[PDB]
């Protein structure tokens, strides 16, 4: 490492931590400490701690030249800040996961250098090599990996595995304008041989295919990416840029994933883009970067950009992968706040923080208001049971889908201090938007029915 690039970090960021206004910072989901986070990157679990790094410009609450932040949890709940993993040189350090291979946590990760000819930069993966979980070393030979078909400028955010005795690698491309994702694998890390372009679009799922990722779940193959350039069609695809997937089976024989390419979307909210996935003990769980590329950020004015999602494990129930908090969030309960009738125009006051269980009849409107104690912007979660539709509408924006409920009819709301979480039934309809309002949370029955509560306020579980 450059001891002068790195120790000019630490103070920096240590100095410019008194100027963040508190007020839209999370208590319970991982934002950077200082300056501008996207895409969480190498999700990974590491003697004895699950790590996450991200997408991580220190210098400004907008996008810059691209370092690897990083975090470590016990419980996938509670996150401590590291050093920074990643600084750029030659090559900005773009989005990638982790293994671990014997003592050494392993990144690889997409390097973007400048040129001089049209496209203004090439992407290739680079390696890096930890083996005290702290400091990262970028090998000699970088890049490792150079070869994309059709020579495509476009060539990043790799998501490696190991499956027998070949790593496996899924990356990010495009090709005459059409997203797509490509296949490789590796022996030892270093040599990778292409397999196969996995999909790509045929016209109407965009022209550029980021941050995919491919495992098993409920028997079959997930193929989940964030494509870009899907165009708005009725309720769906609203955001800038989407994330869903594709159900089918990797054929590790012939390369070919088998699917019938029908897209769904995975978060039906304002601001999720950009996951990661690991697995163990038969879970599943999964991340997203909490905030949306080319729409306003309320946060950015105050010093920061961006939050993770909570972390959710995932089920595929018939067709819909069901999102769901981890088995163990109820240790962020602190008050009990209320329980049982919420009468029509009766309001519960909580902090920053708030979970909230609700059931109503879905035969009549279910409507909660939520907004600042001081007042401000307004959020109201909706069932119209004329319509069959859950909708949530941040500050006059809409996002709405169909619910059919799998089995509970309840609803589980989690508030941050400038985000909303709602998990409808098993968690097969999910909206994560960030919100912003004048103060603690305040939520109100808008319903012309009665509504049961049970309601907390959440204690914090990261730094400030």
């Amino acid at each position: 490492q450059n001891e002068t690039a790195k120790r000019e970090l630490e103070e920096y960021i240590a100095d410019k931590k008194a100027e963040i206004n508190p007020r839209y910072r999370p208590h319970y989901h991982i934002s950077p400490p200082v300056g501008w986070m996207n895409d969480p990157n190498g999700f990974s679990y590491y003697k004895g701690k699950f790590h996450l790094f991200y997408q991580f410009y220190p210098y400004d609450s907008v996008w810059g030249p691209m370092h690897w932040g990083h975090v470590s949890s016990s419980n996938l709940i509670d996150w401590e800040h590291l050093p920074t993993a990643l600084i750029p040189e030659t090559e900005m350090c773009f989005s990638g996961g982790a293994v671990v291979h014997g003592d050494d946590l392993v990144l690889l990760y997409t390097g973007r250098v400048t040129t001089d000819t049209d496209p203004f930069y090439n992407e290739t993966q680079y390696l890096a090599f930890s083996n005290d979980g702290v400091n990262f070393r970028k090998y000699e030979g970088n890049p490792v990996l150079s070869y994309v078909p059709d020579n495509s400028a476009d060539f990043r955010d790799p998501k490696i595995w190991k499956f027998k005795d070949h790593w496996y690698v899924v990356i990010g491309s495009s090709s005459n304008k059409q997203g797509r994702v490509l296949l490789y694998r590796s022996g030892d890390l270093f040599n990778w041989e292409f397999l196969s372009v996995l999909g790509e679009s045929d016209g109407d799922m965009g022209y550029m295919w980021e941050c995919p990722d491919l495992f098993e779940l409920g028997g079959k193959t997930i193929f989940l990416w964030s494509p870009q350039g899907l165009e708005p069609k009725g309720d769906r695809y609203k955001n800038t840029y989407q994330t869903g997937y594709y159900i089918g089976e990797l054929d590790y024989e012939t390369f070919e994933f088998k699917t019938d390419k029908y897209f769904q979307e995975l978060d039906y909210g304002h601001d999720f883009y950009a996951t990661q996935t690991i697995q163990g003990d038969g879970k599943t769980y999964l991340i997203g970067w909490f905030n949306m590329w080319e729409v306003p950020h309320l946060e950015e004015e105050d010093g920061w950009a961006g939050t993770t999602t909570l972390v959710r494990e995932l089920q595929l129930i018939g067709t819909r992968i069901t999102m769901n908090p981890l088995e163990g969030i109820q240790d962020l309960r602190t008050d009990s706040v209320h329980n049982g009738d919420l009468e029509p125009q009766q309001a519960i006051e909580f902090g920053p923080t708030a979970e909230i269980i609700l059931q109503g009849c879905l035969d009549q409107k279910i409507e909660l208001l939520i907004q600042g104690k001081e007042g401000g912007l307004v959020t109201t979660v909706t069932w119209d049971p004329e319509v069959g539709k859950v909708i949530v509408n941040r500050s006059g924006e809409v996002r709405q889908v169909e619910w059919v409920p799998i089995g509970k009819t309840s609803w589980r709301l989690f508030l941050d201090a400038s985000s909303l979480e709602l998990f409808c039934g098993e968690g097969e309809v999910v909206f994560s938007s960030r919100i912003f309002s004048d103060g603690d949370w305040v939520v109100k029955n808008s319903s012309p029915q009665t509504l049961s509560v049970e309601a907390y306020r959440l204690r914090r579980s990261v730094p400030a």
